[PDB]
């Protein structure tokens, strides 16, 4: 993008613990404007969370996400 | 902080025209986590803008929030 005046959610920590898919609305990755590039998950609460891609349930969420 | 698991509202580019202060709910700074330390203004539809203190208007908005 040329230009944004918008927060970006860079996340830096990762959760160890997973999260209810349930209550999880949605979720996105983020990057470039960061430190390092990491996913972020967002329940009914608006609640954003960051979690790594390196986990075994993370990536089970994603894929659980987006499904055909 | 020792560690938080939470995206962090790093802003990095400014908006130029100022915002209704009335649609204005809070704002508040950011920075530690990010390239450089901006302003970031939220409107009652969690709408979140970049600003930086060194306008005209943005310091009158920050001046105008924390009153007495």
């Amino acid at each position: 993008s040329p230009y944004s005046s918008d927060t970006t959610p860079c996340c830096f920590a990762y959760i160890a613990r997973p999260l209810p898919r349930a209550h999880i609305k949605e979720y996105f990755y983020t990057s470039g404007k960061c430190s390092n590039p990491a996913v972020v998950f967002v329940t009914r609460k608006n609640r954003q969370v960051c979690a790594n891609p390196e986990k075994k349930w993370v990536r089970e969420y994603i894929n659980s996400l987006e499904m055909s």
